[PDB]
């Protein structure tokens, strides 16, 4: 997509080297903000060819409150693997925050209820977010989230919604974020019966992995296609009722997929 | 400022008009991101001026962990007002998040010391961050945290941040906002033995009062003076430690300020 090569170029060009977690090392930049408005298409990386199956999958999972990849695995999606402890937990991540953040005072916030009375009931608002970095559980996940603070905001009878995102692997990670929060916007405007509007996204380190460079360049040289049509076959009774048979991606034609390794 | 006229005339030109909490009316937009490099000058309002005992105390009120208006008042600091109860209290906003997280298990996270010990033992942390917006009390404080969740990031020896503002009062609010967290950047740089980088700030519903349009005009039509210098004449011990006296604002000459209600 435009907006994606023109980020990976800006990497190319603008970042700096640095060390990493990982012990990888990246070219990164701080702060980034690209758009899309929904009306034009799905976002869905047309560049190489993204994983739908992990994609939808990996939303449904955050949607029913589990931190276990079991439900992943069931369905064949293995992209959480390496993070997974021996039972295949991977401590209270974003679903567990999303559905049951826990109060000090020993209570449970169901975020996604409370953001579907707020659209329901004051769309207005501008109070309507969910957060994964719960600062008291830090200690206890696998990983800390990477995207992690979202906000909806309703004008002219459109949903729209801004991410920020901490960190990004702009290879691997962004072309999954873009579309499962495409996904998710879709989802609740369908529910609140709105059209949907913008996805915003905003990163803190953006970068790319040092031992992604030939992808880059390789992707870099090929033109992006048209953005594919997301059809959502039937309205569920819920957010939490959305099955993987109730969308249909129309139209989508990407170049083949390049494989890159992961950096843990 | 450039980027400060830019947007408010942005608001102006592509709002659109919102019903909002207080019942006053905007003109609002959705997703907004400028960045300020810090080597450039302290990014203080010019075309009109900004009252910095206010932005200062405000600042140290903060660092202190402290959620009543008591030192405020004690330093003619009378911008919380509207919102503090009876005993001048507006429950655990700010101060207290940053200083004293309570955890599910009843303990306490120091997110300022914690940064402080990211920052000195591993630069490189893409996590190095302050969140105010804790579920389980959001229905204590008087007013959500507008500006809700900040990103620090080292490269070449300079020290960046990203605020996340969920909403922003373009005209009162936001010259207050940056100031604030410029000088944050520039204390905890000096604590850090760093130099400033940048100061990215990003938008949710960024928007203009109905009864701030003849204010926005009228600023819209000066002309931008030269950022002032900001010393800091000791180095504290401490990030806990700066005094109002410890700053110094080098070259500071603003038109004149510009009265407009707050919308409570
Ligand atoms: N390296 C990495 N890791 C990880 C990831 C990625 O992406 N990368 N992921 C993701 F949560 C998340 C995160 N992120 C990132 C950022 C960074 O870089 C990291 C972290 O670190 P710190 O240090 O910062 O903390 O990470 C992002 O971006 N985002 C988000 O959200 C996860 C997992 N996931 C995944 C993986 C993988 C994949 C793949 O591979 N895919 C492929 C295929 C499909 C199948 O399955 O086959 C393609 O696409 O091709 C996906 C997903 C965690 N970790
Ligand atoms: N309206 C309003 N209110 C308030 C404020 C403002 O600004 N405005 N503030 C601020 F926390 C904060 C918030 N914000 C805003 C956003 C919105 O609009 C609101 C909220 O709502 P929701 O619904 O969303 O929740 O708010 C922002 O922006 N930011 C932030 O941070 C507070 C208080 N503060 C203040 C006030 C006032 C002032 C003034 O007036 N100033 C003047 C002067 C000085 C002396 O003092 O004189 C000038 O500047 O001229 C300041 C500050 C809370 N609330």
């Amino acid at each position: 997509m435009k907006q994606y090569l023109e980020l990976m170029q800006k990497v190319l060009d603008e970042g700096t080297q640095k060390n990493d977690r990982t012990g990888t090392g990246t070219l990164s930049i701080f702060g980034h903000q690209m758009r899309f408005n929904l009306q034009d298409g799905f976002p869905l990386v047309t560049t190489k060819r993204c994983h739908l199956r992990s994609i939808i999958h990996e939303l449904l999972w955050f949607l029913q409150g589990d931190t276990n990849i079991a439900y992943l695995h069931e369905n064949n999606v293995t992209i959480w693997d390496e993070w997974a402890d021996e039972n295949g937990d991977l401590g209270p991540v974003y679903g567990k925050q999303w559905r049951a953040w826990p109060t000090p005072d020993g209570r449970h916030i169901d975020q996604i209820t409370t953001v579907l009375n707020q659209l329901k009931n004051d769309p207005d608002s501008r109070r309507i977010i969910v957060s994964a970095w719960n600062v008291g559980e830090l200690d206890k996940m696998a990983l800390a989230p990477c995207h992690a603070f979202f906000q909806f905001y309703v004008a002219d009878g459109k949903l729209s919604c801004q991410l920020y995102q901490r960190s990004c692997d702009v290879f691997l990670g962004l072309p999954f974020n873009i579309a499962s929060y495409a996904l998710l916007v879709h989802m609740m405007a369908q529910q609140c019966d709105l059209e949907v509007g913008d996805f915003v996204w905003t990163g803190g380190d953006t970068h790319l992995y040092s031992n992604h460079m030939d992808q880059t360049h390789l992707q870099l040289s090929r033109e992006p296609r048209p953005l594919p049509k997301l059809i959502i076959k039937r309205k569920p009774e819920s957010i939490f009722d959305y099955r993987f048979e109730d969308f249909e991606i129309e139209g989508y034609d990407p170049h083949p997929g390049i494989k890159a390794p992961v950096a843990i």
